[PDB]
DNA sequence: TTTTTTTTTTTTTTTTTTTTTTTTTTTTTTTTCCTTTTTTTTTTTTTTTT
């Protein structure tokens, strides 16, 4: 994301940090476990 | 002065509504997270005074 340390880094800079350049991200790291948030459907508010 | 005839008062059912309650295939394999917590009372400690 914008506020993480891996923002707009090159492939060499990501490889020097032992991170995969093909890793899409999009997940949190909570207690060392990779957690992903599933989008939830809901009815559209303020609609008749 | 007694009999019929109207009124009353229960009596049992009816019918519809509401409430309640109980149920939701079989087996198997992996992770993850939690298995307290702030509040109030009690006890000890530290500083101050005569």
């Amino acid at each position: 994301s914008t506020y993480c340390l891996l923002s707009q880094l090159t492939d060499r800079d990501l490889t020097e940090l032992n991170e995969c350049p093909l890793d899409p991200g999009g997940y949190f790291i909570i207690n060392g476990s990779e957690k992903v948030l599933i989008a939830q459907e809901k009815m559209a508010t303020n609609t008749v």
